[PDB]
């Protein structure tokens, strides 16, 4: 008896929590972030090296963004035009010239390089960025680059 | 099932802890919760184009006072970032005639005297300054960009 | 079977709460114990400070162990700006006390402070090394309040 009205008073608490959430959720994202299937892409706003940009996303319990898919891409590629600047990706080839893989050793599932990439420029480019159209590129891991992590 | 109900009770009161906690942090500094409403600036400015898709696209609108409780939260965000801004409503359509993006007509203003005056046979979009007061202006200036939700 | 339903909604919203924290305390907030630190990003004079964590439910932070100052440390590092603590000793000099007016209970003075400078530094400042150094309320310093 007791534990019905008990059931019932949960199941109001439980809508009101859905609801309020539901609204900050939107108000969380905006301006920059992205909420695309179950992940969610943020931006830092500002630029940094490989390393410094990997260090912040791990550290912030997440990891550089990792498009898996064209939508994942475009929805990266979203918060590099509202900002005007190119990120880093997660994946480099760091281990083994010419393959790149996630942050867990695992090949990419996904791709979007410009036509001619990744080519290891001067010999040197294990990082990628993300351009304002979309496309990848491979590039120097100590150049700064928007930092947008995935969570 | 007393041992699971009371679990699932622990589980709702931490969560509710929690999301108040969650709520402040959000709020701190850009938004201001004013009644079941949600103003927060994106601190930076925009033309009146760009600003009105940015809050559509994020699933809100630009923000939208419809009392004297709403326009004050909405003064504080102008007032701490010290950035007059721009207001969802517009006389685009119908000259002298000011709507929500709806179409629906005003049912709040605080036009500061004299406005709106469509200065120059121009001006159809609305500014509120750090007074709270509102001023129609060109929709091609840039103002600080404050979505609703 | 309500039971069962419920908390399947429940854990699932647990779920999804626990993944927006992390979205919003990145890059201005630091989460340590069950309380969370967040920074304004820009400076302020200690007033000014002060009244914008109490109007946002808060209050300036007010590291009370090693753990939180840690944390705290990463904002300040992260900023590149060193902020304002919560403590003053304007009611007592020499005194430091929280807003309550309780005396502190933990203390990471960098060496040669508190020394009251000039004779007037009533407020606190944490640097990027995580010590601290009382120093003129006056000044502007990185705003960053407790929740
Ligand atoms: C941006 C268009 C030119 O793009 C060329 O140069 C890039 C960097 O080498 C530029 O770096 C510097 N320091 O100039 C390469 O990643 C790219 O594949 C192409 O070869
Ligand atoms: C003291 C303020 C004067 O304000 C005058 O001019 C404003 C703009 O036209 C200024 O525009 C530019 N470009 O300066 C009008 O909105 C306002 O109603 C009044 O006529
Ligand atoms: C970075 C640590 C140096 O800290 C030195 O300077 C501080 C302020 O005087 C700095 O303010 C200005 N305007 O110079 C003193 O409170 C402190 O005891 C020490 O003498
Ligand atoms: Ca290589
Ligand atoms: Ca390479
Ligand atoms: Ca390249
Ligand atoms: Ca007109
Ligand atoms: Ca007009
Ligand atoms: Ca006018
Ligand atoms: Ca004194
Ligand atoms: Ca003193
Ligand atoms: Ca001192």
């Amino acid at each position: 008896a007791s534990l019905r009205q008990q059931v019932e008073a949960l199941q109001g608490q439980v809508q009101h929590l859905q609801a309020a959430f539901s609204q900050y959720k939107k108000v969380e994202l905006f301006p920059n972030g992205q909420s695309v299937g179950e992940k969610i892409f943020k931006t830092a706003g500002f630029v940094k090296p490989f390393t410094e940009a990997q260090l912040l996303c791990t550290q912030a319990g997440g990891q550089l963004a990792s498009p898996r898919s064209a939508a994942e891409n475009a929805a990266l590629q979203q918060l590099v035009v509202a900002k005007n600047e190119a990120a880093f990706l997660s994946m480099t080839d760091s281990k083994t010239e010419g393959k790149f893989t996630y942050p867990t050793g695992e090949s990419l599932v996904y791709s979007n390089w410009a036509p001619g990439e990744p080519n290891d420029d001067g010999g040197s480019e294990d990082c990628v960025e993300i351009f304002t159209n979309g496309k990848w590129n491979d590039r120097a891991c100590g150049e700064k680059r928007l930092v947008v992590c995935e969570f």
